[PDB]
């Protein structure tokens, strides 16, 4: 009824790539900010598909589409704090505390998705963003897909994903289970946000860097940099043997996960 309302200035380019573009949405009467994804048709009704299922505070929110033609508009959920990628220092990481906090947020997002049957395939701290109170949301399910309907579940074939955060088993089998392939990037997620380097190029065992971790070489980089507690987790986590790899219910029991570290948000306070 109010006039107006539906018209949205295009005010910043949040991302550009193949797929086509990101833009920074703002409501002319409102001031309300959304993402516009702006896909070039010239998957996306797979991507518009899932989105459609989604709704939890750890995965960016869907509010609709339009077609104009040949250009599909991705109404999504605006995070303003960017990508997890640009809070991750190089060679350092971030403080411990910080990346579980991000960790157990990645976990509630992941076990939400598994539990409706989606998997995102492509988990990574580019696809990792943050909102206004630094809470993580999972983005981009371009390259997600159901791995479970009607209680059935349907392995997986296609190779799919970002080779540094890949599971080897996407390297090495025909087939395989779509959830720990998701456990596995949240691993390498994990490892980034504590030591602020990627550990391999790819889970190959023609990688050096690859062999030195099935070999317990910890001493080297970039386990060297990791606490004893995080490392073991990660020594669940990067497990070559899928059907072997921790689970997100076993993740939720680990020491690491459950240990206390991080403060609750600065809050005002006065005294005497
Ligand atoms: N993954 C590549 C394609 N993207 C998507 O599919 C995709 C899918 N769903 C949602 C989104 C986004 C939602 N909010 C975003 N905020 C944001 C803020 C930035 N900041 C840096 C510049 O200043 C402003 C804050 C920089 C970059 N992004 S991106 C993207």
């Amino acid at each position: 009824a109010v006039p107006f309302v539906e018209d949205w200035d295009l005010v910043q380019t949040l991302g550009e790539g193949a797929y086509g573009e990101v833009q920074l949405a703002v409501n002319r009467v409102t001031e309300e900010a959304v993402a516009v994804k702006i896909v070039d048709m010239k998957n996306i009704k797979k991507e518009i598909c899932i989105n459609k299922m989604l709704n939890h505070e750890n995965v960016v929110k869907f509010y609709g589409h339009r077609r104009e033609g040949n250009i599909q508009y991705l109404f999504l959920e605006y995070c303003s704090g960017g990508e997890l990628f640009d809070r991750i220092e190089p060679d350092i990481g971030m403080p411990e505390p910080d990346a579980q906090r991000f960790f157990h947020q990645l976990m509630a997002g992941v076990v939400y998705l598994h539990g409706i049957g989606i998997t995102h395939r492509d988990i990574k701290p580019e696809n990792l963003l943050l909102d206004e109170r630094d809470n993580l949301k999972i983005s981009d399910f371009g390259l997600a897909t159901v791995f479970r309907y009607n209680n059935r579940e349907r392995l997986l074939n296609k190779m799919c994903g970002t080779l540094p955060y890949v599971a080897p088993e996407l390297l090495k089998r025909r087939e395989f289970h779509a959830e720990p392939v998701d456990v596995w990037s949240c691993g390498i997620v994990l490892t980034a946000m504590l030591a602020g380097e990627l550990p391999w190029d790819q889970p190959s065992d023609s990688c050096q860097e690859y062999s030195d971790w099935k070999e317990k070489k910890t001493y080297l980089n970039p386990w060297k940099k990791i606490d004893s507690a995080p490392l073991a987790l990660l020594h669940k986590i990067l497990v070559e043997n899928p059907s072997a790899r921790i689970t997100i219910p076993d993740i939720k029991k680990d020491r690491w996960y459950n240990k206390p570290l991080k403060k609750g948000a600065k809050r005002p306070r006065v005294t005497s």
